[PDB]
């Protein structure tokens, strides 16, 4: 440590402390509306509904009788449909079917009769039990063949009668559906003849499709005849007849499926923008300020029904007796592709602004559909983040609003502590040891020069020899500001200071016991009289600080991590049509020989 | 800024500064448990097996033969099954195939000779190579023709004994199970005589099925016979023979797959539920505190082996020379669908109590499939959450007390500094300007009345002309309270503060230079004169603040984001079984006249 | 509250402050280097080429005329592919297409004549339209039929011409390729004969494949012949011939995919690995700081060029006129395999760099496929977690060194407050009840003795009788060490200190008012007379502590949740191969007897 000597200061440099300065204003809470909300996606799912298949396993096969065996020459087997007049008069009204199959195959029109015989009604009765499968009913089990007639090619006919009950399946446009069997029907299950039903889409000619009001339906199984009636709608496709229920295409088919039912939504607007944050899904969804038109919606028609009952249900069940409804559901579409059904709700205690809240909320050619993304991560992420920024950032303007509170307060100790020792105040203000005089209400200030530790000696004794009874608060020094400069008589002072007179006189007391700073260490008196050095260590220390011991937040590595894997997810599939063609076409190049020729 | 005149207070009123309060408590840290752990995940993945099949590619064709020309008037094409002695006779025992098919098909024994001459054994060999496919062996690679004689509608039969080796894969309840060819097996893999296998399912005649137990398989390209003996499995369908070696149901499948190996998962208990939290893969679990009966989960024998292996091989790998193993290992059910196998562990360092922990640890008709969800992120955002959320939480209390303790270290200052000025220590924590008198352990106060800037006025000497040598302490001032009212005698005061008494003397003394606040500035004094006034701003200002330049988070917006979208995903596949069917379902439609018919 | 009696402090005992501590450093700011970036991911769309299918749809039926019906014994279909000579000189020179069907099967060649008349050019036509179907013509729609003879089995051939426009896909290695049709095609779309094509895969004959140089395709629909040359492939397969423009294979198939186009992707090097955030679509990636070999990409000369491309447009739109490129584009591998093309950017503002920047960005026999992950919120969470863990420590950091330096700022107050008043000080600093003396630089002490709160007396007044006109500063008071132990005559001080002299005397003046801290109270006395004791809450109390509120952040749990969940995601399918397959292969065992035999 240095020592240091100051002159007296003079009013030729005063220096004054900064006044308190305006703390920051606390931030406005932001505005949240509490209210209800539904959540609609995209729907992927196929429009589903019963229907029923009846068709004729027709199937002719021609016989060799060898001597001594039989040998199939040949089979063919093909699916005829039942005509609307037997499907109405024979299935349904007794449950019997015709044994002879009647359709146009390859424009002609062919005829079969079940083992060459007469015809005749026969009866359907249930088939052989599967797991898995839905209800199905036959009339022939046993395939009939010719009788034996040695050498001769002899054909027999078989005509089984089976009708089934299908699931079909249809998507949009809605203008064709399948059937569980795998066969496509290209009509749209909407098709009809009331009201405007004629303007769906169908590919076959008009003789081709009949529509059946009143229609009741007889189960095969019980005889039951229905207890109410249907509109049934039937086609006669080139291998069979499907018939299935009509009903109305707008109340049977949405384009937007329901996804969540949010209790509380807070919503707020900023930026430009609404932010739709859920605190019990922990999502949160940003749209345009503007009502989407649900009439823009394609075929939207289930939004409506849906989100006002999803509304009531939930204010019935928590918000009846606590909050009241303001305005109408209102419909915005969020980014991503996600509709949001809100409602606006507010609290009873202030329902007295209501009338000033109602007409705000209510301020808020063509059709389309709406595009859902597959991952909602990109929403749960901006409430994560959300909700750790915004409270840290109100916990961090809170302890800079109070540090700035504290260091205005503290100006107060300042402006008294300078008065009891300015050298020591406004060297640590200044920034560099300084020497101070207070010239009123502002202190004067006069740089101190450096000294060295080696050109410093301290007199023994402190005993004023002059006055008996007359002593020195500090002991005497004599120091040289050069290496080998002329000695300059002091006295010492506090924090090693060098003060060049020795005024501070005090009566000699018995018992007198001091130490004071020299250089990096103390130098101990006893009775007025040097006894020896010591250092800083040998001293007990009580730290006056309040410690605080903040730690960093550890960096983290965040590795890859999935459930199942799209490889996996493909694997799951019990079959694979594109493995399974590509093996059971290379057959003939893997067991035969397709480029050899014979001929004779 | 605004004077202020303050009269010498009294007992009216009475002030104490606020005692010490209690910081608050360092919260108690978390009770983590370290621990071994490995989860699972509903199986997804269809159980795969190998098997064989056998069958004969028998075929019949028509053939016309014109004057210059030859044409076929009808190809028939079957799959006959090969018999069960013929497969371990012939096909095993020698790799040969008879040349003659004889099966059921439409309830007629029929019969079929290769080029319709006598029965002959024919040798099996490879079959051409083709890229990506499986083993597989014929006996016949030209197919066979009737002889060309003019005029006449001949016939030609070929049998082509063809034997492969295909990939079966089966589904829970493993009921069934297809081939590699796309052909549907209807019985159960794990199905047969012994153990109480025939208790599966099975949808063929018990004469359609054949077990061979101590069954040496002979490979047909080379022609070893095996090293060991295995059960095998015969089935003959309608179409084909389908082989496979038994083998038992509950050891070879399962319900649960394992999913991760995790080295260290802490494990804590707060708000009734555990909460599992690794730190390598950044997951965080939660369960029900209870420990899920493992015998509830169906075809759930593999949990338990894979997991005590896994446990073992880390314990041994890490936690072998430094911790121990505390009970057997815990099953619990994570929310999600994930099954958690976890293992407790303690360390070495205090093992002493072992017998403490080993007790409490171990006091954490039908069967159900565990559903797992395919999206983990509802987990690696708790983790995250949490992992940002205790830590912030800790710092911000260490602050909260660290910043309390210092309040309380601050009030011994207080406690002196207003001694010192009372004046100035009263009004800034009375939040007014007040005059106070200290009278004992208890200060007084007395508000002040503010004076307008204009009706002031500073005397221009402090010089006592009653008394040379005595000067005053501050200047002298005129000042009245109304606008116009009597003018006051009075003496400048520190703070803009206006005293009634001019009792601040002093000696007058040699180079006096002062200055001293007066409204929003300073007057200049020199010598015991007024010399003139200067702005605040004119004096050197140090900041004698600690300066905090906390800045908020800045607001984020997470934009949507997806590496492949469900298209591209469905997009992948190289063929689409919808779309392919619907094309060639249209061909009728297209290419051809499906209602016209023609008659004569 | 305990009162306290101290003896004078000796040097037995000394205490010193701990000085002013270093304050922690300012941590040094992340080096990040701007740039451009581009993203690829695993390539997983299969390659699309369209593709043009020639085949005769060949039919031949027999029928049966009965006395008054008609009846289809047989009905055999089959395709026929369309020679190369008929392909290039009737179809594609003049739209025509032969009436007679030439080809081999079942080696043997068979041929077929349209309605059994004499071959005849005939025309083609487009087919009936069908909504979302690729262009089709054909020739013929009727299908023919054998004039009817009463009792016999005549037959009947039709041939019809059908030519259509297809998609072709492929995936790697493009060895093979799939139609429209979901026919398979063994051959690779880029085999040919020009510049090593030759060397690609092909499963069928040298004679099956034609390549047309210069080929000018001609529409059928409008009778236009092209208006460029192309090069033809064809090929014959044993049931089709399809056609399709041949190009190089490298140019046209890449690996990789372009996903994301980051306009400001910033680079930070720590850890031994690069991190690429982008704030714009908040992601991070993570590298090994080696530059991936993009000559290791299996068919990577696309990611060159769109690389390229995408920087080239990124700089010209944004950086064109406020930074310049520092070398070659950098292609690296991030972790979830990731490549990432980086383009390093420098401000104009310091280009003088430039030579430093450009060696050091500079210095930065088999190939393979990268696998990209399915899953981007591993490097969503990262960045999400980085963008709240770095702002927040750098305001910890902040907070923790402004602590520290006010900390050392408050030494020199406490330096001063210690020498006012010793007791008081050296009470806080040392932890308990200790008066103290000032030894010169350092401070003594000694431990007080507590005494009970019922073991001391204060007298009713202080006036002091021996000298009128003199009183003394604080009450007098008398106290007992012990509970019965003799009385000590003594003097109330500050704090409940009780010291043992009565010297603060001080005159007499009209007028006194007091109030001394007594145990848990005060002690109020007027005219220097006891009044009365009163509780401390009966005075005024003024808080001088700055209040701070930290909240901690409240627990959060997160719940599942999944837009489309896999199962449905799985029935988004319009049909199902599996299903579909399941229940057709069932037909037999439900309607139908499979093992009775019927004989005679
Ligand atoms: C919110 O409104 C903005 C416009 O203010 C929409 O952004 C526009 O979208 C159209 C779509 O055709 C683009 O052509 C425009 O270029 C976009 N404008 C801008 C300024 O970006 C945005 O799509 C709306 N968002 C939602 C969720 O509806
Ligand atoms: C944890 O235990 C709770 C009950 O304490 C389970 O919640 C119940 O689940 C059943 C399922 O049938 C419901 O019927 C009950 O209504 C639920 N009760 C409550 C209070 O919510 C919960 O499923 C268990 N969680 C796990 C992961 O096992
Ligand atoms: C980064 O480099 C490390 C090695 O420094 C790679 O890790 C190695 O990967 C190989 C792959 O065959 C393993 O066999 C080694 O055991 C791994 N070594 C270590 C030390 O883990 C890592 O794959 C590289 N990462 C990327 C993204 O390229
Ligand atoms: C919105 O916040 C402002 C303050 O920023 C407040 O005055 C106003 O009342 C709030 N409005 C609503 C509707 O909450
Ligand atoms: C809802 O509140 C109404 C009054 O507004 C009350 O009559 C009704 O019983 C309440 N229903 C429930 C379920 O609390
Ligand atoms: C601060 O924390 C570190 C790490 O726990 C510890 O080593 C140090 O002693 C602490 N300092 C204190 C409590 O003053
Ligand atoms: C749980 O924490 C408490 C303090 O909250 C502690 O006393 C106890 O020992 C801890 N127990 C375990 C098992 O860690
Ligand atoms: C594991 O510890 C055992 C003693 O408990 C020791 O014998 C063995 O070698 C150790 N194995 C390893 C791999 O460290
Ligand atoms: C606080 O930070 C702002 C922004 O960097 C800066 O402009 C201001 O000067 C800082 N104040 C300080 C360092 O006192
Ligand atoms: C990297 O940071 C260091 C300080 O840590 C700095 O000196 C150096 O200039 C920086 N380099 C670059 C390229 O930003
Ligand atoms: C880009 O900068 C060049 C000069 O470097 C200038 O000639 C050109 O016009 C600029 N282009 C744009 C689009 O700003
Ligand atoms: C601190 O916050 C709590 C909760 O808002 C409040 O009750 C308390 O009065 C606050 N203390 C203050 C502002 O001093």
């Amino acid at each position: 440590a240095n020592f240091y000597v100051c002159p007296p200061p003079t009013g030729a440099t005063v220096v004054q402390f900064e006044q308190p300065r305006r703390c920051p204003t606390r931030p406005e809470g932001q505005n949240y509306t509490e209210g209800i909300a539904v959540v609609f996606k995209e729907n992927i799912a196929p429009y589903k509904f019963k229907a029923t298949m009846y068709y004729k396993d027709v199937t002719v096969s021609q016989v060799w009788f060898g001597h001594r065996y039989s040998q199939f020459m040949g089979i063919f087997e093909d699916r005829a449909p039942v005509p609307f007049e037997e499907v109405i008069d024979k299935i349904n009204a007794k449950g019997v079917c015709r044994s002879t199959a009647k359709y146009v195959r390859n424009n002609l029109e062919t005829t079969a009769f079940h083992r060459d015989d007469h015809e005749t009604d026969m009866e359907l009765k249930p088939a052989n039990a599967a797991t898995r499968t839905s209800r199905g009913w036959h009339t022939t089990d046993l395939k009939y063949n010719p009788s034996r007639v040695e050498a001769f090619h002899r054909y027999g006919t078989t005509v089984n009668c089976i009708v089934e009950e299908v699931d079909a399946r249809s998507v949009y446009p809605y203008d064709e559906f399948v059937l569980a069997t795998g066969d496509f029907v290209y009509m749209s299950p909407f098709y009809g003849y009331r009201e405007g039903s004629h303007t769906e889409h169908t590919s076959y000619a008009a003789d081709r499709f009949k529509q059946v009001d009143g229609f009741y339906a007889r189960d095969l199984t019980t005889k039951a005849r229905a207890t109410a009636p249907t509109t049934r709608n039937l086609l006669t496709t080139p291998k069979f007849t499907v018939a299935w229920d009509w009903v109305p295409k707008r109340p049977s088919v949405c384009t937007m499926t329901k996804w969540q039912e949010v209790d509380e939504m807070l919503r707020s607007e900023y930026g430009g923008s609404f932010r739709f944050s859920s605190d019990a899904i922990s999502t949160t969804f940003t749209t345009n300020l503007t009502e989407y038109p649900l009439s823009r919606v394609d075929l939207g028609d289930c939004i409506g029904k849906d989100a006002r009952d999803a509304m009531d249900r939930i204010f019935a069940r928590r918000y009846n007796a606590t909050h009241i409804k303001v305005g109408q559901p209102q419909y915005y579409l969020a980014n991503g592709g996600f509709l949001i059904a809100y409602q606006p709700l507010l609290s009873n205690t202030l329902a007295e602004l209501y009338v000033r809240e109602h007409l705000r909320e209510q301020s808020r050619a063509s059709v389309e559909r709406i595009k859902t993304t597959s991952s909602i991560e990109f929403a749960r992420l901006q409430f994560t983040y959300n909700h750790i920024q915004r409270p840290v950032n109100d916990m961090l303007g809170r302890v800079a609003i109070a540090w700035c509170e504290l260091q205005n307060h503290e100006l107060t100790l300042w402006n008294e502590a300078r008065k009891l020792n300015p050298n020591a105040i406004a060297s640590v203000t200044v920034g560099r040891r300084v020497s101070a005089r207070m010239l009123g209400d502002v202190m004067a200030v006069s740089t101190c020069v450096p000294v060295a530790a080696d050109n410093v000696i301290v007199q023994n004794s402190m005993r004023i020899s002059s006055r008996p009874g007359a002593c020195y608060s500090r002991p005497l020094v004599s120091f040289r500001y050069e290496d080998q400069g002329p000695l300059v008589e002091g006295q010492l002072g506090e924090n090693n200071e060098l003060r060049l007179t020795r005024d501070a006189i005090e009566p000699c007391t018995v018992g007198h016991r001091r130490y004071f700073t020299f250089g990096g260490g103390y130098v101990y008196f006893e009775e007025y009289a040097y006894s020896h050095q010591l250092s800083r260590a040998d001293i007990t220390t009580v730290s006056t600080f309040i410690d605080l011991n903040i730690t960093m937040l550890e960096d983290h590595e965040f590795v890859p991590l999935e459930v199942y894997t799209r490889h996996e997810i493909k694997d799951s599939g019990l079959l694979d049509y594109t493995e399974v063609q590509r093996r059971n076409q290379l057959h003939d190049l893997r067991f035969a020989d397709i480029d050899t020729v014979i001929h004779a």
